[PDB]
């Protein structure tokens, strides 16, 4: 059947910064789809968004060409590497659907969880490649799924993972994530859910940089190929 | 005063074709905030698609790395010109909030009219710098407005503008913005219901691809700095 995309996104940053390290970045790819690129970089504020930017940004150029996610994120990584002479590391993601192979891939290297939602069963997936820019021959993990309405993936920092730890409290992830992904919650409503339950489990006080990126492939329900994006940032 | 920053888009394309030669990408600002890069290339179809993400996607690369936005519109022509040797145009605007000046910028080369609404009204505007491509000397013209509430931008492709041309009745571009955009209507609201008012005027077959670019600036009625991006689109 085809398919329609929803793919959303809900951040804040640490509380006591002004700005968050995580970059998030939407890339239509030249052959058909979509990449979302999430880049958690070491530290927060100013200096650390400056370089999730630049690394995002090396994934994003290459996508834009047509190069494949795998070898999109072994520039982003050697990039980082060569820049920082070996001592920086950032969580890279990337998340794509693309419409030429009919698959959802997801190209990891972050060491946090992952959950997959196969018609609303949610698990959790703890493989990934780890982090980018400090091992010289830092590899991807890859997973492809075939791009069928009923497939959710929920990627996170691990600020989110991190939420409630100050009290000792840590949030329940995969749990959390199958709570509020009902069988008609729109994306947006996923992100936003989780993310406020992070919140919660932080006292209001963000710990850490929090980004929740939710891919929802479901069944064509609008006729015309209309196709939407929209973006908010409150308090500019 | 604080501002919460609304961006949306909505797009089809041109009846008869699969795809639309009209790209709209979104970068953040090293600097701080966000820009929508919107591209017309020459021609429907195919070609015409293949060319605008060749544009959107240097546009995107060079305000990633900072490069100030009538800067980036010059350099954007400057690989076009050079990458098609100077035979092919593509309409290009850049809209901008900027959170470290405080301002909101649109960088123009599309020679297609905008709505600006502010002081409780809309006003059509239509200056803009050439199109990009093929003159050797295309330089962009750029708009700069304080970043304050109620400041709206309505940025369109022209076949927004051309709608109603076959039947005899142009789509009133202003008299139609003004309509659908009211005090507290969301971006994505005006953005779906400028696009829709210009599929009727066309009597539902689009004459030329179709997309709608709305920036609306609102006062602060949030607390926290949540961020949110979503993405819908066919695979199809
Ligand atoms: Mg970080
Ligand atoms: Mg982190
Ligand atoms: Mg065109
Ligand atoms: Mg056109």
């Amino acid at each position: 059947m085809p398919v329609t995309i929803e793919l959303a996104v809900a951040k804040t940053h640490k509380f006591g910064t002004r700005e968050s390290g995580d970059t998030v970045e939407l890339v239509e790819r030249p052959g058909g789809g979509f990449s979302a690129v999430l880049v958690d970089g070491q530290g927060s504020g100013a200096g650390a968004k400056r370089l999730s930017l630049l690394v995002a940004g090396a994934a994003v150029r290459l996508l834009n060409e047509g190069v494949r996610d795998g070898a999109a994120a072994r520039a982003a990584h050697d990039f980082l590497y060569a820049m920082r002479d070996g001592k920086v590391s950032a969580a890279l993601d990337i998340l794509s659907v693309d419409l030429a192979s009919r698959s959802v891939l997801v190209t990891r290297n972050s060491e946090v969880p992952m959950l997959l939602g196969r018609n609303g069963e949610f698990e959790q997936i703890s493989e990934s490649g780890g982090r980018i820019g400090i091992y010289r021959h830092t590899r991807p993990r890859v997973l492809e799924f075939p791009a069928e309405p009923g497939l959710t993936v929920i990627l996170v920092s691990d600020g989110i993972i991190g939420a409630g730890g100050r009290r000792g409290q840590p949030l329940e992830f995969l749990a959390t994530g199958g709570r509020v992904a009902g069988p008609e919650t729109p994306a947006q409503a996923i992100a936003d859910e989780l993310l406020e339950a992070a919140l919660v489990a932080d006292d209001g006080r963000a710990g850490d940089d929090m980004t929740v990126v939710v891919l929802r492939l479901r069944n064509v329900e609008e006729v015309e190929p209309i196709r939407r994006m929209a973006l908010t940032v409150p308090l500019g």
